[PDB]
């Protein structure tokens, strides 16, 4: 379903913007399920709290590109909505080689995002399809931003900034290889979660709505943050590596 | 209890590592006794606080940590009795194929391991605690295809399509090798390895316990036939195994 | 003059690194002047002048080069470049571009196949471009590159050839094709795995630069080769799909 | 003589491949005869003999070599070998062995650093060993190697040297050191990234073989180099830790 050129772009940049996937007849229907669920927040577990979103998660407009970059037996790992309002922000997280202190060691791989390629197919264990439900067209409007090539980085970036005592986020201060991505309502942004990315500080009025769905292999557990391994090793979850929220 | 440099070299290069004399005679007999109190024995730590302790013993955890290097989760833990004429055909292999029903894939992300800055990173490893000696092929020895854990080419798909009826475990292969162990030994295994067991011909019974470990985001081990209609089905879809055509 | 953590991170992630103001304008003019002793390409500079022979070994070039090759070093080429109005350099390089070896197609060029191991980059072929004049807009013929093409797993150019395209992306534009602006006396350290080229220079004037390629000691000095010789004795570099093949 | 699927699997997984019965016993006899006319190592056999020059280009060597290099090909090496009683070759090679460059330590040797891509192996330096006599026991001076050492991520030999070891693994043994047994007329196809050597020959009577080394057209012909030279002009191969450094 993805062209050769699309695949080349997702592989080299770590994400792909697919224009105009949903006509604003469906977009409105999606926002209405979001207004309706209000009875600057995050709308958790959408597929369980709405039949309209349970259907979206399984939509071939989402599954088809996802299969093309995961190429494993698939499992829906998460689905949530987002309302980004004025002054909201999201610092950088992700990145292929960020460090994590375990008890005895430091590790530089996060296998939940560690991706490869073999015989014409990408194999990314964790990707996210962001369905945009309103336009985002400048940095100050709170645009998706990313560190170029960070999904294939061999070096850690953030640990050094922490021991230097840096206290500002790169999405504020800027970085030579930090880049923004502008989208339209109804666009899909297919994302390799190994990419180090975040969101500019929204300075403009008027809310910003998006839904996101996370897919991975059938042997991955549904997304749940975990702070460390459990005392008896029975517990499931995702332990993150160095993120800017740790020190900014 | 932590692996030496030479031990790590051997695990990386061959896909496994036999660790001698981990558990004493008394401990083995304790494990034997407990196993008898309860042919596969699924979910050991559940039904035996003796085996629950075993699963978290540092003599297993410290070497496992050195080849996984992630926050750990216990994925499976089972006991095993092998009788005469029992055989496990070949399964695993880094590049075996799998048809997804609209494409053909050559990686299994549940065993796809890597290496980075001085540390191995294997997402699925298994610790075999042997409770009896296995010292010859006819004893039903552990066997494996050399370097099969970092193979780039599939091996079994072609043999299915060429119509082979028999297992390499029986017929042999130029790189098929056996492993011999004593009671008390641990066999630390990368599940990317293509392995199985020799058909046991001798009498008596072989006993062992096995503990599978992976990162905390791996689901506990269970067979899945395929991905499900609602993308909610969880578990492990295997790739081409000899059971599929032998 | 080794590379910071950050510079290493940028080179590895983008396939190149601009190192601002390495040589003062006194040294630039001395480089400028020497090149006028002779559009145009001026090959084997280290031979033709003691100034460039000295530049090829300047620790300000060798120190960053060593950090990205991390092998016993050999100087493989050194050349000058005078770029005039309407000169253009179509895209070449790229990690997974195809090559017909006759009986088969191959997708790795082992002369630019790079890796990473225990905290070090191992890039077998890197260039250091020393700029002798400003390039601050695309119309001035700026260096341009396809983002992340130094680690691409698919070919970009073969499908474009087979589909009939007759235009360079350098002129066409392409979504992930971007420009690099430099200042006189800046160095651009380049992983030759990057698919790169230059914008067509539309402005009057001459931009001058010199370029030095480095690799391991078992690499032969750069020399173009069309194919393997019949007696397997011919040495040199066979390229894969480049845009000059069909534009 | 195209390598089958299983042969490629075996070569990829073990770093070598024995191809049985490539040359007839008369061809073998011709080669043996040609080696004694040239009367230990026999350097540059192709320059010495149009018989070995033709062997080097023989398709029964080039076809399997192309299947594991998959680059524009160059003949880098061609020598004869006379193995006598008490001769031994200590371990050399290995994918991750250390080398000290003078201001740093490195763990990749790009001359043997191999990869795989879209159904093809890409080994930059492979050897085809043509045996002119049977070697059927370790005491006969058999080829031996460390298992999976062509894809090793850790160094083996540094720790051994630093710990003050005196003996080579080809003598003392090692848990994963294995032997290869061959018939005259067999070819051994070898990824030079494999850590290998030969057992100490205890049996009587010379054994003979010829070896040809192949790599891409930009590799320089084989020659040892002790280090990178001050003027960056030195060409050849600097080895990493080998057992003859401390044994």
């Amino acid at each position: 379903a993805l062209t050769r050129e699309q695949l080349y772009i997702f592989d080299t940049t770590g994400f792909l913007v697919i224009p105009g996937v949903f006509g604003s007849g469906e977009v409105e229907s999606f926002r209405s399920e979001l207004e309706r669920l209000d009875t600057t927040r995050r709308y958790p577990d959408l597929p369980a709290a709405s039949p309209v979103f349970a259907r979206l998660a399984l939509d071939d407009r989402l599954l088809a590109p996802v299969r093309d970059v995961v190429n494993q037996p698939l499992r829906l790992l998460e689905g949530y909505g987002l309302r980004r309002t004025k002054d909201s922000v999201l610092y950088l997280h992700g990145g292929n080689s960020e460090l994590l202190d375990l008890g005895d060691r430091q590790v530089g791989r996060d296998l939940s995002i560690t991706h490869t390629y073999h015989d014409g197919k990408l194999y990314c264990p964790y990707v996210k399809a962001l369905v945009y439900l309103s336009d985002i067209q400048s940095p100050e409007d709170g645009s998706f931003c990313y560190v170029q090539g960070s999904h294939k980085a061999n070096f850690p970036l953030l640990r050094e900034r922490a021991e230097r005592g840096e206290n500002t986020s790169l999405v504020d201060s800027g970085f030579p290889t930090l880049s923004d991505v502008f989208v339209r309502s109804g666009d899909v942004l297919l994302l390799n979660e190994a990419l180090m990315h975040g969101t500019r500080r929204k300075l403009t009025e008027g809310d910003r709505l998006l839904t996101a769905f996370g897919y991975g292999p059938t042997f991955f557990t549904e997304w749940r943050e975990l702070d460390a391994e459990t005392a008896d090793l029975r517990g499931a979850g995702y332990v993150d590596h160095d993120v800017e929220e740790d020190f900014v």
